[PDB]
Order: C-alpha cells, then structure tokens, then sequence
C-alpha cells in the first residue's frame, strides 16, 4: 500500500515540478504521470499558475511515492502530490492542463485514474483539448 508523507512547500517551479523540504531536506520533485506545457508552451503559463496556486495555499502539502523508482535521473523525487487531500497530478489532468504521461519504471498505482480524467477533459474540449 502506498503512504503519504508530509512536506512544506517551498517553491513552485513549473507546472509538474515542485521543491519541497521532505524529511528535513529540501528536495525537486516531478509530478508522476503528467506532461505539462513548458513554460513558453501553449498552455505551460496556466500549467504553471495552476500548480503553484494549488500548492500554496494548501495548509497541507502530502507526498506520496509509488511502487516503482523514486528519482529520476537528474535526481528529482518522482511522486504524486496532494494539497489539501487534493491530487495536484489528477487535477492537472482533469483540468486540461496536461496529458497523461507514459508509466515510468513501475510507478503506475494511479494510472487509471488520471486516464479517466484525461478522457473527461477531452470530452469537454477543455484547454489543452481545445
């Protein structure tokens, strides 16, 4: 079973990459199964606004590692993230403001989920659907 952990924001960079102090250290983290539009991309300025407003004025930031490798090669923490008991990665997603990515090395717990929400938004032509 997956667990969540604790984290304090400290700063948004992008639209799928955060920097967090996660037990006592601070660390980048990339948002498991999502490509937003990079910042300046169609859409990467609202992928970007989005998740920052999201994570800052949340009273609780929660991490959460997957099953699979939890750094990428540039040694970012690769997990999903929850503000408020709010998935960031599912509401990038059901907002149209990213794409589903594909699983990387065995991190795919919630793959299904942000695929439904995915088909959603493009069901309703919704930014990056648009």
């Amino acid at each position: 079973k997956l667990h969540k952990e604790p984290a304090t924001l400290i700063k948004a960079i992008d639209g799928d990459t955060v920097k967090l102090m996660y037990k006592g250290q601070p660390m980048t983290f990339r948002l498991l199964l999502v490509d937003t539009p990079e910042t300046v991309e169609k859409y990467g300025p609202e992928a970007s606004a989005f998740t920052k407003k999201m994570v800052e004025n949340a009273k609780k930031i929660e991490v959460e590692f997957d099953k699979g490798q939890r750094t990428d090669k540039y040694g970012r923490g690769l997990a999903y993230i929850y503000a408020d008991g709010k998935m960031v990665n599912e509401a990038l997603v059901r907002q149209g403001l990213a794409k589903v990515a594909y699983v990387y090395k065995g991190n795919n717990t919630h793959e299904q989920l942000l695929r439904k929400s995915e088909a959603q938004a493009k069901k309703e032509k919704l930014n990056i659907w648009s």
